[PDB]
């Protein structure tokens, strides 16, 4: 069985969004610098360490959907200046998102999280993503272009003993599941900055961790398009940070108007004709 | 040919949505109270005046489907007590809400509306709502439970000369569009207070306003999953006035967290695994 199509982001740019409309999984190798992994991982590191348990009984809207032995951070901008610096100005992810999301519109983040597995952690169930946020998405056409786009980052080397994902290639054009298994897998071995792109119709899962002694951690940016509502809210996020972000970042964040393809197109989250940003006034890129 | 069922808010409320399902439009005669009617009208008054043609060259997202004859204004939470009190508390719309969106989970406005045709104003073409702004609607199975409904609520009398709305029955079922004609249509013909409740696929339309002397005005109020974005932003409505409202017009407004009907629902715009208006310690029902 055939692997996970690799591509440069530096070269075969243009390559990658064709690669996974027909294989539904790429990887994308240096997809993040060593330096932006870095920072990354030294901003999020605490925010980490104190994240309970996905179903913590403090929660209102508990994941009972993930491991025990999982910790996920999502609103990562205030978090993170290499977050909401580099990554959501990747010029990579937005030739990716424009080349995918052309046919709908405008795209912005669904999530952005920092994913951590600890030592042990068993392997997910084959699944595919959306499926406990957005049962819309089932009740689409089987033609309709996928309306979310993974990238699920490594932070951390992705081996096949320490629990790298599992994807099925070709399982985004799949109606019948009658032939989902692991014997139908192959797996995302990355190094740091590397990243898998699957699409919402990908099946996949995360590995098993079966040394006893590593500690995986990802990355993970669900970029959809903008008619559809974000898993995470950046509402909460500070004002001088919203106000240090490019215009793009802030879209991408909602904290600007958004527009469909629509030849007409009359607009998404605006005010009376008029925009967010032009509304309230928002600046961009002012320092800190 | 048959005419527009007409049903009681009052007596009649379990029926409503179920003759929606059936048919792709209903009356619900007295949705509103001539009281809150009288109250919405004199709140909205001066918006109505001060608003500029729908594709004004001062707003950055014209509507250009719009006649130069339509004053719309939405964004109505900051403008109207009536409004944000007694139409988004509604127990008619509520019920009828979770009535349609059970299967998909939480709704919220994706737009409330007051909509002014000047005299003279000519007839809309036949249309579908959301294509506009939400070409995603447009790639779901034809099976697929709507995903947003439009309460027309009548502000002034809607009669046949003063271009009450033209509807299809039965049209949000078609899926070959060949038989669209005006004479395929009937009329909402509605007292103040009343409203026509269609599907984001019935086929409809503004009618004529034939007399040159009558203006008519219209409450629009498109109610929609929680996983579809609002046309609309409530961004930038002053807290005071959001703390004043009730949690349920709160999660309307898109000022609190949303939930899908999942079985182990992960929720849509959480922040670490809590809502908005726990981490944002968001109050309610507070007076101004
Ligand atoms: C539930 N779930 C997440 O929490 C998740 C986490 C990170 C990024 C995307 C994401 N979206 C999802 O739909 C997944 C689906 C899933 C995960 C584990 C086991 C079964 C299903
Ligand atoms: C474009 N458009 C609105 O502006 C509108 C106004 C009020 C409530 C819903 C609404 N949604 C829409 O999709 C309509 C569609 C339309 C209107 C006129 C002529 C052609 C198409
Ligand atoms: O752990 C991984 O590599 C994949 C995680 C995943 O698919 C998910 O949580 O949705
Ligand atoms: O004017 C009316 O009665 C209907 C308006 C309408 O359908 C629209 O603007 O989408
Ligand atoms: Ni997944
Ligand atoms: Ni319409």
């Amino acid at each position: 069985k055939s692997q996970i199509p690799r591509l440069s982001a530096i070269n075969d740019l243009h390559k990658i969004w064709p690669t996974v409309e027909e294989h539904g999984a790429a990887i994308i190798e240096s997809f993040l610098s060593l330096d932006i992994v870095r920072r990354l991982n030294e901003e999020v590191d605490p925010f980490v360490k104190i994240e309970p348990i996905p179903a913590a009984k403090t929660k209102d809207h508990p994941n009972h959907k993930l491991s025990t032995t999982t910790r996920l951070v999502n609103v990562l901008a205030p978090i993170s200046k290499a977050y909401r610096e580099d990554v959501l100005n990747s010029k990579v992810l937005h030739r990716i998102c424009s080349d995918a999301f052309h046919v709908y519109g405008d795209y912005w983040v669904l999530m952005g999280a920092v994913m951590e597995l600890a030592p042990s952690n068993p392997a997910q169930p084959l699944h595919r993503d959306m499926r406990f946020s957005h049962p819309i998405v089932e009740y689409l056409k089987p033609d309709a272009p996928a309306t979310s786009i993974n990238f699920l980052v490594a932070l951390s080397p992705f081996t096949a003993e320490n629990g790298a994902t599992h994807v099925i290639l070709g399982s985004h054009k799949w109606q019948n599941l009658s032939n989902v298994s692991m014997d139908a897998t192959v797996r995302a071995l990355m190094n740091p900055g590397d990243a898998l792109l699957i699409t919402d119709s990908t099946i996949h899962c995360g590995g098993a961790e079966t040394t006893g002694t590593e500690t995986r951690r990802l990355l993970t940016i669900t970029m959809g398009i903008s008619q559809l509502t974000p898993l995470e809210s950046n509402l909460a996020v500070p004002r001088p940070v919203i106000e240090s972000l490019t215009p793009l970042a802030q879209r991408l964040l909602g904290w600007a108007s958004q527009r469909s393809a629509a030849p007409r197109d009359i607009g998404l989250l605006t005010i009376r004709g008029n925009s967010i940003e032009k509304t309230m006034n928002l600046k961009a890129e002012q320092p800190l």
